[PDB]
């Protein structure tokens, strides 16, 4: 409770923001000055890692320390799924948020990290209620949609948030203490969570959107859809005029319901990263 | 009723016309002066997007504003399927017609746009009655055949209009209030629509032909077949002598029953885009 | 009857001849002077179209007008299957025979043209009795074997004529008015045709050979086999010494039973188009 | 009887010989001077045709006339399976033997030639008794094994002669007039042939070996095995020292039981065509 | 008992250490001076052999003698599975530990080596309890996880140690002398071993981690997980700054529970070998 | 008996030796002077033939005569499976041993050679008892393991000898005269052989190892395993320092149980042929 609520709070305190994937301090500075609520330090970029296909690991501290020494706003970093020692090494680094990110090469195909044992807040991907709950029950402070990272395609990210919202609800308007008991056991999670969700109609944690956000339009689409905030990563920086696009997205995320404003910031944006349409995977 | 019958009216008012895909103001002006009833502004061309295969998104407003600031006739633009925010941004732009076009990379594989909530008229693709009705019931002001966009092959476009006409009719000359009730539920649409169709023998909206029109001959073939108007897009402009072909098609569409005239405008036309025969897909 | 018999007559009046695929007036003149009973005007050649694989359409009138303004003998042109407007445009052109040719990209995968409604004689491909009858019942004035066009291989052409002759006969020496009634309904045709065939032992129309004729020898082989005449197309012109080969085939077709003469015209012929053996498809 | 027994005689008179594939007069003269009992005139070579894969046809007469005007020994030529007119053209040419050769692109996948109607002796491939009998019953004067032509591999040729010899025999030592009646109908042939075979223990015609003979050793192997003579074709000429190899094979075929002599002629032979091992097909 | 407990002792004495793959003396000396408890002499490197795909054999003695003559710490060498003579040759060489390594091309797909008959201690790979026990029962002095060698990916190595630990335990807390009897026979091993394991909760031998260790972080992760020591091999040396990385790993392995220290040694490490993510196999 | 025992004797007289694949007299001399008990004359090399994939035939006599005229020790040569005439030609040549070798392109997929009819001793490949017996029953004087020739991989060779030894034994300690009767009929061989084997516990002929021997270590491994002698072929000569390796293998074969000696001869051997690991086939 006390320990948790503090973690959730830090995460919860990021509501309405935009986190940005940064590769270098230069990039970090651009992101802070653009309105980013935080930055994700990493030495190589989602849209490149998904082609390599080399092992993608925790990023080198020096690299991170630098990025995190050149900005006021908090700094996130990535660790491989199940790679608790990588996480240990980053709690030590005094990073702000850790992200057990499925976009890197997993380290345990069977066990995620025991995030409870850490004092730093974690962020985790989910594509559905169960998965969401399992990660939360596992000690996840914050949650984001998975989506197809690096693709440039919202199709996925959106579908997820829809499902979670659809699932939370479906399961919600159902009947029996036993009916639930089952669903809790099924998705391998304490009855107490599934329950706080139904009693609150929403996860206990902040639910951000990640993977496939390339346009201000997209960002806004995901808030209108329910998300609590937005992860963009490159290719903001893989675009023609990053600084501009970066701001467009931050602005698009705060005013996500201002057709007039939205449009204003969606004009003369330049050429954006050529995504890879999910379908054609 | 009232609100819609206005949207219908804008669409309905294009009867007999030819809408043209434009990529630049220069191209727009050529189209207008050619007899186009309107133009579809887009930064990249159906016949190229279907090869990329990059994510195809709403086009950049500046781009559109420009195209739409250089012509009297109305201007359409495209948004991804289900991407309501993209649409919101374009209502704002004050475009004339929006096209929720399946030729771009979809944004929701499960939900189209809630076009009712918009005041701008939408246009949608259909390959059959059900699909048609679903899009209309969803708020579609105007409807077009899908066909294989960019292929240069009528085979598809025609087949669709045939089916819709064949289906409208088949379902029409059938018997029981319950018989219908079923078909309405099946194609997931209010009994009231399927009904206005059967009572009128035709959709409540204008039904244009799109995808696979490359020759004046083709355009005429589709009107003789029942369509209310024609979408061409590039490769009018991917042809040897656009200006000439553009006019040929506009002319072929108005006089679509004048063998003498038709032929006149089908001569010395030059080399047209080398399509990609559906079959060989 | 009256209207039909006139059409059949024009077609019937081509018996024993050789029709040649021409691409340019030069080529047309060569063909006339060679003994061709007619020429097929087209802007691109069977043996190339079957590789493209671009949409193959009706040819540009100017092109045809030219070819047909440089020769006394009649001129045929091609239109896509089911593309009635294309045909309309060519009746208008005052071409002599129209060929609803399956070698082009079809326009209707479900419906051929309503050739009845036209006053110009049509020619159609068939690979068997049923198909033959269906085209004839559909208004076909003349009929040709399909064969594998552009391949340079007789295997197919021959097989067809064999089958038609084999089928006409098989069905012929069978018993009951009901026995027939069935076969008529099966191959979706009026009992009256199947009947005139059996009563005459041959279709009511001329049956030419097309697709896969590359050598004088081949032409002769197809007449000995029953055909009423021969379509060659390129690669007469894709050969080393066209003029010579053209004549050889015209001559081989008239004297198709003159081993001495046949051989005379099959010598020092030069290098002919390198076909593509059906088998290796 | 009479007519045939003359054709049989011309074929039968080649017993013990070697027929050679020639492509040019120069090649023909080399073959004659080497001891070839005859030559097979063709403009392109088995080992190349089986790669093309272009349509392989009867060869141009001039070509043949030339080859056959530069040698005393008889001259064979090829025609496509079922291509009776091609054959007609070659009877006319006054060639000595015609070979309805399956190595060329067939002209009728359903009917071989009616060799009875010809006065020139035919040669045909067979891989088994039935096939052999069918070709003979069809008017075949001479028969050869098929084998994988152009491969350089005896595996096949041998296997065939084994089977025919194995089959002739198997069927031979069986019992009932009805037992046979069946086998005759099965392999679609008059009871009278199957019968003359069993009563004589061998086909009524000469049975040569063809396809896959590359070495003197091979030739001898096939005679020891029962064949009545040998078809070699290139790559005698695709070898390093043709003249020598040609003679080696002729000599190896006559003295096919003289280990001492065989070996003598198998030495310092040079590099022979690099076959293509059946297996690796 | 006695004989083995000596071999066990040599292996057991390496507890807590790091063994390193060396390819040359220069490399050996770097490894020794780095803190390596031993080195694995081999002429070609795991990450290259798994691409070749040439036969990978015991390494040439001279090569090894040299490597083992330039370092105080013990020296291991590899032999192919089942290749007892290769092993014999290396006992003779007076190497310290032999590794019957599945990373080389096996020599017997059916029988491992009879390591009992040797006086030198062997090391063997296992992915599960059974496999582990079978190798031990076979005379294995030391055991290591297999993991995907040369990949750079821990996913595997970890998964193994998890399973073994999971299996040892699962089987442990089960009930009947017969229950066990079965499992012993199943995994084809004496009841006496499975038993010493359950009675001790751990194998009788040291269990190192191998295959997929590329980062100090990884090494530490595997000790935290239960391993008794670490095999790294190249690409320590396939990295940018080997010396540094080598030390980092040795240090990371001893202080594998010192987040502060761990992180200290994980900074400014340079570019490491670009692994090949298991998944993408 | 008498005739056989003489053949077996010559073969039997090769016990403990190493036969070497030679391509040229130079190579032959090197092999003799190295300690080879005999040489296998061939114009092209196992490790190359298995890539070609051209037909591999008996080698040209001159070639062999030369090789066999430049060495005292006996000389073997290869013939294709079932190619009895090739064998006849080589008996004539006065070669010492003939090898009906499956490494060349077979000549009869159904019948091996009737080696009984020859006075020269034959050698044959086998992978199991049955196969061994069938070849012996067929007149085989000597037998060798097959293994994957040219691969450089012992995996196979060893596996075979294991099986034969395993099979001989398995079948041996079984019960009934009828029990055996079956196994004899099954593996298509006289009860009398299977019987002499069981009564002697070993084939009546010498059993050498062949295919996949690349290292002295390998050779020794195969003797320890039961073989009576060793076929190496290239790539002894495809190695860096043939002369040395050749001797190493001869020496390794005689002293195959002298770890000290074995190792001595396995040092500073140079780079050996890069095999092709069976597995990766």
């Amino acid at each position: 409770g006390e320990d948790f609520k503090i973690k959730s709070g830090l995460a919860q305190m990021l509501k309405g923001g935009v986190i940005m994937d940064v590769v270098t301090p230069e990039q970090a500075k651009i992101a802070e000055k653009s309105g980013a609520c935080a930055v994700m330090a990493l030495e190589s970029i989602p849209a490149d890692m998904r082609k390599s296909g080399k092992v993608c690991r925790m990023s080198d501290p020096k690299m991170i320390k630098d990025i995190m020494n050149s900005v006021s706003i908090p700094v996130m970093a990535k660790v491989r799924i199940g790679h608790f020692v990588e996480a240990q090494i980053i709690e030590a680094l005094e990073v702000d948020y850790i992200d057990e990110s499925e976009v890197l090469t997993p380290a345990d195909w069977t066990h995620h990290i025991e995030k409870d044992k850490f004092k730093v807040p974690f962020v985790c991907g989910a594509k559905d209620l169960g998965e969401a709950l399992r990660r939360i029950n596992e000690g996840a402070a914050m949650i984001r949609t998975k989506g197809e990272a690096g693709t440039g395609d919202v199709s996925e990210a959106v579908k997820h948030i829809r499902r979670i919202t659809e699932e939370i609800k479906a399961c919600q308007q159902l009947k029996s203490e036993d009916d639930i008991a089952k669903v809790a056991e099924e998705m391998r999670v304490p009855v107490s969570l599934l329950k706080d969700v139904l009693e609150k109609g929403k996860l206990p944690v902040v639910n951000f959107a990640a993977g496939g956000v390339a346009t201000p339009a997209d960002a806004a689409l995901l808030m209108q859809l329910g998300c609590d905030g937005v992860f963009v990563g490159s290719g903001i920086f893989k675009s023609s005029n990053p600084v501009r696009l970066a701001t467009a997205v931050v602005e698009a995320t705060t005013h996500f319901d201002n057709p007039s404003k939205l449009l204003e910031v969606s004009s003369d944006l330049g050429e954006l990263m050529g995504g890879v349409s999910i379908e054609s995977i």
